[PDB]
């Protein structure tokens, strides 16, 4: 799938990775329910380490690609 090769540049920032990623999820064929997880996903395993290791520090409680997104902004 499409979106299954984005991943974050070390000159990109997490939002510009995370708009890119979604429309390349929105885009495609995934079905409608499986695309939070898929986003969710993507944002863990292809952000950047530095990122990827900010993102696992969140809470369970955190389970909306929006939650993981304001998450990391609001730590830059």
């Amino acid at each position: 799938g499409p979106w299954a090769d984005i991943m974050q540049g070390p000159s990109e920032s997490f939002v510009d990775f995370a708009n890119r990623l979604i429309k390349a999820v929105e885009g495609s064929a995934l079905p409608p329910s499986a695309r939070a997880p898929v986003i969710i996903d993507c944002f863990r395993q292809k952000s950047q380490p530095d990122i990827q290791q900010l993102i696992r520090t969140a809470p369970s409680t955190l389970t909306t690609p929006g939650e993981i997104i304001k998450y990391v902004l609001d730590r830059q």
